[PDB]
C-alpha cells in the first residue's frame, strides 16, 4: 500500500520586476485591459528597448496583450520617489 506523498514547494518568485528609473521615464496603461508599460523597462518581446519614449514607439504599434492603440493608453506618472 502506497504511502507516499508530495509536499507543495511554495511560492517561487519568478518575477523579480523593477526598472531602474534613474531617469524620468513615464508608465503607459492601456485602458482596454490594464497593461502597464514602463518606459525605463521597455517591451523586448516586441522589440522595445528600455529608455525608449513612447514618441519612439512607431504609431502602428499595438499593445502585445490585446492589439489596442497608442490611444487606448494613459501617461502615468511615475510616484517612486
Ligand atoms: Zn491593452
Amino acid at each position: 500500500m502506497a504511502h507516499h506523498h508530495h509536499h507543495h514547494m511554495g511560492t517561487l518568485e519568478a518575477q523579480t520586476q523593477g526598472p531602474g528609473s534613474m531617469n524620468d521615464y513615464k508608465l503607459f496603461r492601456c485602458i482596454q485591459c490594464g497593461f502597464e508599460y514602463d518606459e525605463a523597462l521597455g517591451w523586448p518581446e516586441d522589440g522595445i528597448a528600455a529608455g525608449t519614449r513612447w514618441d519612439d514607439i512607431p504609431d502602428d504599434w499595438s499593445c502585445p496583450d490585446c492589439g489596442a492603440a497608442k490611444s487606448d493608453f494613459e501617461m502615468v506618472e511615475v510616484a517612486r520617489s
